[PDB]
């Protein structure tokens, strides 16, 4: 049956999911602020992670004000950081939004595809294949792009 | 060639979809807020509703503080209120989280499945059948369980 889970991520954590997220399930992460004037990242500002239950980053997002970019990478729990795929234009990417924001990522096996509030931004071939079954969203209350608490939905079950 | 889209709608107005909702679709409705001290209802104090086309009620949820009930129906445009669906102690529904809510609907083709933040309240038996062509949130600023402004997002394009 098809299921709704709800968590609120800290900057700086992560959470566990009671259902992984899947090959047709959809996540989105949904900020109550939006600091497109934050000072510069240390190199990020913000990120979103899809972990795997290893530890492996399946997906990692980062938003770089500075550099005004959005970098799109996977790792192993013990490996480097893999090929980056990039997107310039941060601000333009949340254009016609502003005191909130949306991240949303449909899980579509073979690639993960990232929406910008109602923009696809990206489809990103998968590096690493896995369920995602952890979720962080990382960044310190000074420099982050979102609210410092960011809520995270899950919708499973669907396929 | 999944989509979202973002409508913020303020109490009492309905909105149009770009992109309309059917089988297999997903639409959920975010407070910024959960008021279960407000007056009572007249009879409902937060309405939520999916509309056709021609303007029937495809899904017409309605939230009754005083009642201590939620009630699922649907209506023709120039018809009558069809047979009710209730679900008994609305603050129960909305246990756990408090300062805000969200209200999912799946369009399963057959039945709408209503979940109330993780907690899934009705399998409803669509009384009335069709795309969902526009949204509405109904109620005053007065005595709603919900924010002034009730945000909806749409994910289409699933099935
Ligand atoms: C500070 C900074 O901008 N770091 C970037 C930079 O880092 C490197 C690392 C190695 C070399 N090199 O051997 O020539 C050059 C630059 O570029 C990297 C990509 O080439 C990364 O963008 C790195 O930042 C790191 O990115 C990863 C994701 O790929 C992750 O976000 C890390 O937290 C971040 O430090
Ligand atoms: C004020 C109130 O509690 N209205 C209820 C009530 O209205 C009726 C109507 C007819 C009869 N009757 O012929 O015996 C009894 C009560 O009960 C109705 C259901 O029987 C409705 O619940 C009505 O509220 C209306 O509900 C519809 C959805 O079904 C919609 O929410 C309307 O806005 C609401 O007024």
């Amino acid at each position: 049956m098809q299921g709704v889970n709800i968590y609120n991520i800290s900057a700086g954590t992560s959470v566990d999911l009671a259902a992984p997220v899947t090959t047709g399930d959809i996540v989105t992460f949904f900020s109550s602020a939006l600091n497109l004037n934050a000072g510069a990242g240390n190199p990020n500002n913000t990120t979103l992670n899809l972990f795997a239950e290893n530890g492996a980053y399946l997906l990692h997002i980062a938003f770089r004000l500075q550099a005004n970019v959005i970098i799109f990478n996977s790792r192993q729990p013990d490996g480097p950081w893999l090929v980056e795929q990039r997107v310039s234009d941060v601000a333009n990417q949340f254009a016609g939004i502003d005191g909130k924001a949306m991240v949303t990522v449909f899980d579509h096996g073979d690639k993960y595809q990232v929406v910008i509030n109602e923009k696809t931004v990206i489809q990103y071939t998968k590096q690493i294949s896995g369920l995602t079954s952890s979720l962080s969203y990382n960044a310190t209350e000074e420099t982050s792009i979102f609210s410092t608490v960011v809520e995270a939905v899950t919708y499973t079950g669907l396929a």
